[PDB]
């Protein structure tokens, strides 16, 4: 109640912050608040685990290099049943809540989809009541921080842990060694790995609440600290380089850079991880081993956590003196893989060298590994030597690289996909060597988001007025949003709900016109593409899109143009130069665009700064257009998508990803669809692209690349953009030309759309009410089911 | 009472460690007790600070770059009056007290005299209720923990923070930027220092708790950060290198090591924390800096914070843009300087290159006041072009160096040394250039310690039996002491003392046989010499002793030997050769010497590993006689001679340091005094050293010589100790055969007087009794008086 909570919260100000009212920062009351609805979660915390080791259920395990996490505080709030009463009490308090959850660093652990996916995931597994864990890595600096200094990108140091964490509590009796480096001796007792140099990992422990369950779960995050024994002054500086390993996540969307930090991040967290695992299972009630795979799930979260195969085998024949074999049976019995990866340049590969001498043990296991593997398929294809180099763990030309997806297909039982049509070409195609062998080891599992986080949280306006008309239900069962179909005719509740978009956007105009200082039109589309920066998600395209709408208004200002407000947002990595290109364009091009007297209110484009997950629950409940259009074939699933969903905004994309099961939940009628699909990609490579004949075709497009490219954005540097030139031309992966009429021509569609609120809405209507099949709650029940093979509790 | 601090201690072990009875660890138990605590003591510590903010009374700032604090719980517990209560509170949990106490680390942020120098002071300004605080570096690694291997010595890594520290509060809003290197620049604005590279300061408070008052004062220690702003990996690995400035503490005790990073760590804290004076003086009731120096001293531990001089003058002139001449009226009314040493190789002169690199605008207005200081001598001594190279803060040759002593005396209103003889040889001898053109700036203020730590703490027997006998308020008036005369008649009394003294040995005994393989005789005489590992201080003498009294069991195996415990400890500096093979030797000596069943039980030595302060706490109760044998002239103070003479032990020593003063108070014959004076050394070094004449003058000495060099104490390497014979013949600046005779003499009468248990007795309570001038609280009064200016309210 109320007056406990404001005893508490002073409390804490007095005893935790040395505080009076009086000199009180605002960090002080954020901290005072969190420590306060913390408190909430212990005897929980504490009875959800106690059951976990009295129980045994089978745990499990999901393993990453990023947990993409955001603002702990209104989260944990909300799932404790707690955030009315917290409003009240720091309202009394003459407080402002909202102030106060500012201050809150964002856990960005994370670069996007693949790293959300397991934020949501948590939250899923601890509200349906799983006996489940995070692993992953206590980064020191997350995802860098964005800031825009002449229209371009700029990095600054995430320093997110400066003032300190009070969501994570460190383990100092779960410390463990890790080994590097050093040399293997295969001794008459076993082989063993020796002269290694050590770091040591300490855990700290994350509560992952359940939605108004009694379940909080852990997430257990390692950091990376010198041992004492593995000049005196520079020794002891030198303690810098251990440590330096759980110091930074490494800032990539979609590409791989082979680096050597990066490989001991990896074994790091698997190590510590297993040893973990390992430990707790023996402290258990429970070849004791032979109960460890029904005891035991560790989800591969993509090959980063690769390692972890050939390490379990490590651990199962050289400690534990298991037969290979054995070790291998239950090895495969206890992994899952789930690839998320499309393009070639994503694909892990690691050089044979490095893997030989950071860790030699591995490599030797990752050999015999290969060789059972490569053995059994010359037995089934004794005339197939292209099979044999094709399927092997070895990329074996000129610089030999171990092909991570590879070894987790073998040390697998179970490979998932992340959307229907991608887990489709995973399996016939992608695999095809592999599938053939043992199809039924190869699965989908479409994705999904946290309605708690993704509605609740960001959105309570929404929440209460559907909660208001089919009861709370469908936040832990989001498949009851159908009962809003029977809803449609009702001309008051669309009132009720396009209010509700338009205090999401009028609140959101105050950002935007307080943060950026640009007068925000309150009533027109906002238009919005936030995602991280890649050529494949096209931003490009939509840019050029905006082009278009302020030519058309320059030609002719008097004619009807539906007023938008278009945003780009999302983070570029640092190397990835033409991401930073495409960025330092569409900042030029709001400049143009902005200020042109002559449009004035009918176009405003923002480009969004520090796009992260806080940020997300902002800018989403406020959106009339979701922009989700990458080449078909390049976007593995996706998950913004279903965030805009969600939220009451219309789609407009390819037939790509999970669009496609957003198009067949809603039906397509209810989505912008355009664009090639697959079979139109694919024909046109057959056939040869050519980037130039559709800048001959279609004249607005020549107009615009006329523009980009002559200066008409950059008078300074009128050539600024001819690396995008090029790439348009020459050596764009992507097609952004071939799909340019059919998007405009979308576009349009949407625009009219636009003008007419009961149709507008009534769409939004068939969105939101087939949104369920998204809810991270279902996409969890799946992988539960048929691979982890737990059940839910409660 | 105790009914709620078991409740407290709950809430802690619940809430804060997450832990419940049955899984809680000891760490966990150590934190609820030491959190329950710090809550204690919170009311308090806002009340002063309150407090100092309304009256507004003068502040005192103690500026060092050693503050060596040792453990906390305890002491805190004791002056908070909470000890009994707390001890209950555990009991009745169920909780072993003293095991829990042994979990925390020392605070080990000092090397030695000068660092606990301060850390008593401390705790005395907060007894005496003046509005005092300590600036400091939160160093990440204090003092190296010393493992002795194979007799040597072994340094690890001294990771106090690694599970946290509860003693601590970081400050976030009171953080700070620090610049370095860049240039100066001339404009007509005035100097600018320009293109300067930022790290931040991040301060942190420990509370110090006033013994049974209302005081609790501040300690803020500075932690270096890097900035905000900058290949992108190593960009954010490269942070390392901002934060290396408060890494590790430089482990030279009495020697000046000139590298570039100290100087960092000196600009650093005189930089952080005059800003944060400035902005307290501010902020307080009081661009007119007219009254700073009637708000504020700051008092400059050694030369090491010197920069504070130019830093407070670079404030003054280039940003509160007041004139020179009132700018360094200012500073000298502000600053104080204590001189805390007298070796050449100790005095810390800084190259000018280095300096000009780091501090460009540092090292002109140095100059700038040489000028000016310079020119004014001049005017009175226009022909004594000696004086003026005697004088400059400048030192000429080949690359010039900065006298940081000369410095500090121009740019502060009092400097003061730490004994009657220290200070006299500073103002007569070292300084009397200067001391002849202001006398009254020089003068004495004697050393002490705290008679809390180093009386209650440590030694809870002796004042359980002081306070019986003469009532308990010599804990805060020591002078008191005076007063247990009149028991020099009672041997019930006699016998009490000797009681509690012996109960120590045998806590001490048993702790020390459960650490070395050797057989402790418990009522033997504790021969104790702890001190860090030095020439000067001379262990070696102590080991000559020591190998002569072996000689002679070897001897005459049937002859009456007065039985001892010899026990010499100390660390010594990682780049110290001498003093590492001193200690190498010891422990060579201490091999053979336990280990010839001839001497059984007549005579063990051990090499303690580790001295640091709660070792110290251990060791002092449980001693009788206390080595304090430094060349006479070279020990400026001693405060461990203080600390063994408040603990019931007698000394043997020279006259040196506060030994004079020691001698003084008891009576002479009440000490064991011995060798040469100070004018003796005088003497020897007109007439000559010439070591091999007490070689072949003295045939004890020459046996113990003969056994060293041709290889008695190390067989399997007869060659081991060249350098220290070496030394010992051409190079002893510390003259130990000078002194071997008179000592082995005067060890002679120890050795008579221990085998008179009532006479023994009686000089140990004429040494106890005559111990109060050593109250670091009178220590106090008198820098209140006469260089603060400051008054002891509560
Ligand atoms: O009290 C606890 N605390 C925690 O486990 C804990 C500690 C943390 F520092 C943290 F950050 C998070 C958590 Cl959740 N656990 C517990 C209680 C009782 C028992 C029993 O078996 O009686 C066994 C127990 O350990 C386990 F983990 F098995 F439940
Ligand atoms: O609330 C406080 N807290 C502290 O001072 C403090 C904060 C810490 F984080 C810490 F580690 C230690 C302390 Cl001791 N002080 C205060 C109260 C009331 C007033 C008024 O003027 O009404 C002014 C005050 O500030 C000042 F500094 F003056 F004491
Ligand atoms: C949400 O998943 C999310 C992402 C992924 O969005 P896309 O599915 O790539 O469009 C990236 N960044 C943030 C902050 C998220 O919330
Ligand atoms: C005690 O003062 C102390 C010192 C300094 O003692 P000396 O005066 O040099 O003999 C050094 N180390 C520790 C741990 C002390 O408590
Ligand atoms: C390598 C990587 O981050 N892949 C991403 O994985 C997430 C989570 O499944 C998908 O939503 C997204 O489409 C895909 O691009
Ligand atoms: C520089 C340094 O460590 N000096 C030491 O200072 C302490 C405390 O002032 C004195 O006890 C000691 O005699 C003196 O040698």
């Amino acid at each position: 109640n109320v007056a406990e909570l404001k005893k508490s919260f002073n409390r804490h100000l007095h005893f935790t912050l040395v505080k009076d009212r009086n000199v009180a920062t605002t960090r002080d009351y954020y901290f005072a608040l969190a420590h306060t609805v913390r408190d909430h979660l212990v005897g929980r915390w504490i009875r959800t685990q106690q059951h976990y080791y009295d129980k045994c259920p089978k745990r499990v395990y999901y393993l990453s290099l990023e947990f993409y996490m955001g603002r702990t505080l209104q989260n944990t709030m909300i799932n404790l049943g707690l955030q009315n009463a917290c409003d009240e009490a720091i309202y009394q308090l003459g407080l402002d809540i909202e102030e106060l959850e500012e201050i809150e660093e964002d856990a960005g652990l994370g670069n996007g989809g693949l790293g959300r996916l397991a934020a949501c995931f948590l939250d899923s597994m601890a509200t349906l009541g799983l006996a489940a864990y995070g692993y992953g890595i206590r980064y020191e600096y997350g995802i860098f921080n964005q800031k825009i200094r002449d229209g371009w990108q700029v990095e600054e140091a995430d320093d997110w842990l400066r003032y300190g964490n009070p969501w994570e509590k460190s383990r100092p009796e779960f410390m463990l060694p890790v080994h590097f480096y050093g040399k293997v001796e295969h001794t008459n007792t076993g082989t063993k790995w020796i002269d290694t140099q050590v770091v040591l990992a300490l855990p700290y422990d994350t509560p992952v609440p359940g939605y108004m369950n009694n379940t909080v779960n852990t997430m257990r995050l390692w950091s990376a600290r010198a041992p004492n024994d593995f000049d005196y002054i520079q020794a002891v500086l030198d303690r810098n380089l251990a440590e330096n390993i759980s110091r930074v996540l490494y800032p990539n969307d979609n590409f791989f850079e082979g680096k050597e930090l990066r490989l001991k991040q990896e074994y790091f967290v698997v190590a510590a991880t297993l040893q973990d695992i390992i430990r707790r299972f023996k402290a258990s009630k429970f070849t004791v081993f032979d109960a460890f795979p029904d005891q035991v799930a560790i989800q591969l979260n993509d090959t980063h956590p690769a390692l972890a195969i050939p390490e379990l085998m490590r651990i199962f024949v050289d400690i534990e003196k298991l037969p290979w074999s054995k070790a291998w049976e239950l090895t495969q019995k206890t992994f899952a893989y789930t690839n998320h990866t499309v393009l070639p340049e994503a694909l892990e590969r690691w050089p044979v060298d490095l893997v030989e001498k950071l860790l030699p043990r591995h490599l030797e296991i990752i050999y015999e590994i290969n060789q059972k593997h490569l053995d059994r398929i010359v037995a089934l294809f004794p005339k197939d030597v292209d099979r044999l180099r094709r399927m092997s763990l070895i990329e074996e030309e000129g610089s030999k690289r171990i092909n991570m997806a590879h070894l987790c297909i073998v040390g697998s039982h179970a490979v998932n996909g992340v959307a229907k049509i991608h887990s489709d070409i995973v399996k016939t195609k992608v695999f095809k060597d592999f599938s053939e062998l043992e199809p039924d080891k190869f699965q989908n599992k479409t994705n999904g988001i946290t309605p708690r986080r993704w509605l609740l949280l960001c959105n309570p306006g929404l929440a209460e007025l559907i909660a208001e008309k089919i009861g709370e239900d469908y936040v832990k069962d989001l498949s009851q949003l159908t009962k809003l179909h029977s809803f449609l005719g009702d001309d008051v509740f669309l009132r009720e709900l396009a209010k509700v978009k338009q205090e999401n956007k009028l609140k959101f105009s105050q950002f935007l016109e307080t943060e950026y200082k640009v007068k925000i039109n309150p009533s027109s589309m906002f238009d919005v593409q936030v995602k991280r920066i890649h050529e494949y998600k096209r931003q490009l395209l939509n840019c050029l899109h905006v082009i278009t709408m302020y030519n058309r208004i320059k030609k002719d200002p008097k004619k009807l143009f539906v007023p938008r407000t278009v945003i780009i947002g999302g983070k570029a990595a640092p190397g990835y130069h033409m991401a930073k290109m495409i960025i330092k364009l569409i900042t030029s091009v709001a400049d143009v665009v902005n200020n042109d007297p002559m449009v004035g209110s009918k176009l405003k484009v923002i480009f969004l700064e520090n796009y992260r997950v806080s940020l997300a629950e902002k800018v989403i409940p406020a959106t009339d257009l979701s922009e989700q259009i990458s080449t078909a074939g390049t976007e593995a699933s996706g998950t913004g998508n279903m965030k805009f969903m969600l939220n009451g905004a219309l789609t407009i994309g390819t037939m790509d990803g999970a669009n496609v099961e957003m198009a067949e939940e809603a039906g397509e009628e209810n989505l912008f669809i355009f664009g090639m699909r697959i079979d139109d990609v694919a024909a046109l490579d057959k056939k040869g692209y050519e980037a130039k004949e559709y800048y001959e075709a279609l004249p607005e497009l020549k107009l615009v690349i006329d523009q980009i490219d002559n200066g008409f954005f950059s008078p300074k540097q009128p050539d600024l953009f001819k690396d995008i030139i090029n790439m348009l031309f020459y050596h764009d992966r992507f097609k952004v030309f071939a799909d340019y009429e059919a998007y405009v021509k979308c576009q349009d569609k949407v625009s009219q759309l636009y003008m007419n609120p009961k149709a507008w809405n009534t769409m939004v209507l068939k969105n939101i009410a087939a949104s369920g099949k998204f809810s991270s709650d279902r996409t969890i029940k799946e992988y539960a089911q048929n691979i982890w093979n737990v059940e839910p509790s409660d």
